[PDB]
């Protein structure tokens, strides 16, 4: 389930969707709205990011 279905399947764009599947809605621009949308297409297919990524101190 690339970007573009996810994308297409939740109501958005290839980027905006994007947002929803690394779990990134608020610091772009979809704090909520989006979220339910897209996510529940994100975790409906199960689609996620692959191994290693930027975040050594996370805090």
């Amino acid at each position: 389930m690339k970007l573009d279905e996810i994308a297409r399947l939740a109501g958005v764009s290839r980027t905006t969707a994007s947002y929803v599947i690394n779990g990134k809605a608020k610091q772009y621009r979809v704090s909520d709205k989006t979220v339910e949308k897209v996510m529940a297409v994100v975790r409906e297919h199960n689609y996620h990011p692959n191994a290693v990524a930027a975040g050594l101190r996370l805090q």
